């Protein structure tokens, strides 16, 4: 392999694959970057059997193809340090060549055969996205997520052209459904579970114009410059629609940012907060707070809420907050039952229409008293 | 007690007292501010045997005057949370409560008898510091650091601070002159803790005053007094391991050295530097086998070389030697491989301190 690349382009195909890398054991081939020459291209990928990354730069020059093999953590360190002008690469027997002007590196490389291979898949389903809306899907669902509850759900149901986007630990459970979705699949109706670890990654790497898909094993992302790949979690979700509540008896518009001030303020003192809601007014009390520690807030609600008796309501703050951070809209709708029965945080109009991004519900279990 | 307060200055004032309060054990009064309202202030207040510090911020109204204590970092998270309204502080029982508009919180207070008095000394040595070269000075030396101190020896008769620091494999010193120094004996030597030294960089920048007993030093500006205790006795004559004099002295780019040296050492620890008339040349030394980085830059302005005069340096000492100078380029001054050497500013014979670093090579 002999080829010149320029450093911004290396450098940034750098970076990116660091995470792919188990960079601890530099002696392991695990830490090391896999790449080849192609005709004017130089193709970097770092992988294992259960995630990977793919990408290619464009070469100045190109005066000798080959495959090779590199420590990625050294080779982004050592390309960091350089000037802003041409890199020529090159092989030197079982070690690869770095060089720039007056500097000049030699680095050990493994037997590039021992690399895992890129897996190809036969989609079972296949979808091309144009939009923020999975991108900005995954990143609000994301906080609920603890690392088959160890990921994201993706639910396709072609038929009818929806894409349901589910994350749930024991207490919360948020969701959204994305409509009018052009699934390409082989069955009418088919879920795949990507890791937390990847739905991380997948969000540092893509956002707009790429391609989903799955194999119902794999799950593949592409755009022009990347190939991503990750194991799936094999298992079933459970179905979420069973325990959402049929109906709910009180629905109150409130102010999101209010909301949020109130409740990052008590919760200075606690990690749960008492609710009040009133005709014109919420009350925010520190809940859990220890004997001689108080906080209180309130804030007016202006157009009146359809209540007599006041509603009490024991939250999980972060869970709140977090519910509260996944809305775009300036005012949010809660909805409840009784105190002890879960409630649901989700935006001011909801039901309409959104184009470029998705509208995240969460359904939350209250505190007792 | 009772009165109302900014909630920026009070916020301010919080965040330094931070770093004085043992936070861990909320139950302890050392997780606790100690507060007083005399006058049309407020006095604050975290110390320790160790160290401490006293603030106050002025009050928009008083009412009550007395004495109190509060949880510092509960103080801090409730107020950086707040509007910026004023907030009234009103006791209530043995209870502190602060208010804002619809927002009102109550928090415990403990005894203030328990807090540690605040320290006064009878000053053996006193200056004042209107320009920023002292702080300046600790920045540059911090990093390098009995010797578990920064010292500050005061020299009545030359009018003369010397402040030196070190870890036995490099010294970094400095001597800032003309400095109207008050004492009562001769040539008197603090040591100040690291911790101590820290601290100050966080508080005070110039016009501040620093006196010292010869077992505390106490450092007092317009808003803060801070105290720290002193490290006991015998710090070594650094003016003993200084060379007299040195073979090769080389004038030399300090941002072309800094970037040789990061570059070679992102395979080691240490790097191979060899100089000659119109290059220098850098080379990782103790990288893995078959791991491998050299460069070399060019010197315009000729050196006095005949043949190669090669170094083994430490590289992360010798960057930290360049980071503490303030000119663009540097001094190499230079006898044996073996033996050590010393980076300075060039022209240090002479608003700011001037740091010199001498360093032990490495060897072969
Ligand atoms: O997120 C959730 N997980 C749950 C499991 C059982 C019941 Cl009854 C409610 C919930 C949630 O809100």
């Amino acid at each position: 392999m002999k080829i010149s690349v320029s450093k911004n382009d290396l450098e940034n195909a750098l970076r990116y694959l660091q995470a792919f890398l188990d960079k601890k054991d530099a002696s392991s081939i695990a830490s090391h970057i896999h790449l080849e020459v192609i005709k004017e291209k130089l193709f970097l990928k770092a992988s294992d059997s259960d995630i990977g990354l793919k990408s290619y730069i464009f070469t100045q020059s190109s005066d000798k193809e080959g495959v090779g093999t590199i420590n990625g953590k050294k080779f982004l360190d050592i390309i960091s340090c350089l000037k802003d002008s041409n890199i020529i690469l090159e092989t030197k027997d079982d070690s690869l060549a770095i060089k720039q002007n007056k500097s000049s590196f030699k680095l050990p490389m493994f037997d590039a055969d021992e690399f895992p291979e890129f897996p190809v898949i036969d989609p079972k389903v296949s979808i091309e996205v144009n939009a923020p809306f999975l991108v900005d899907a995954f990143k609000k669902i994301a906080p609920v997520i603890e690392q088959e509850l160890a990921g994201i759900l993706m639910q396709f149901d072609q038929k009818h052209q929806t894409l349901s986007v589910v994350g749930t630990d024991t207490k919360r459970l948020s969701y959204t459904q994305l409509e009018k979705i052009s699934i390409h699949s082989t069955e009418e109706d088919i879920s795949c579970i990507l890791p937390k670890r990847a739905l991380l990654e997948i969000l540092k790497l893509f956002y707009e114009n790429f391609s989903f898909k799955s194999d119902g094993m794999l799950a593949v992302i592409e755009n022009e410059m990347h190939t991503f790949f990750t194991k799936l979690i094999d298992g079933n979700y459970p179905d979420y629609q069973k325990i959402l509540p049929k109906e709910y008896i009180s629905s109150f518009t409130l102010g999101k940012e209010e909301f949020k001030e109130s409740i990052k303020l008590c919760s200075s003192l606690s990690s749960t907060i008492k609710l009040t809601l009133e005709k014109n007014n919420a009350l925010f009390e520190s809940l859990d707070s220890e004997h001689s520690e108080t906080a209180k807030t309130s804030v007016e609600i202006e157009k009146g809420l359809d209540i007599e008796k006041a509603f009490h309501l024991g939250v999980n703050a972060k869970f709140f907050l977090e519910a509260l951070n996944a809305l775009g809209t300036t005012q949010f709708v809660l909805r409840c039952n009784e105190p002890s029965s879960p409630f649901l945080i989700q935006e001011s109009l909801d039901e309409k229409q959104s184009h470029l991004n998705a509208k995240i519900s969460t359904l939350m279990m209250p505190i007792t008293l």
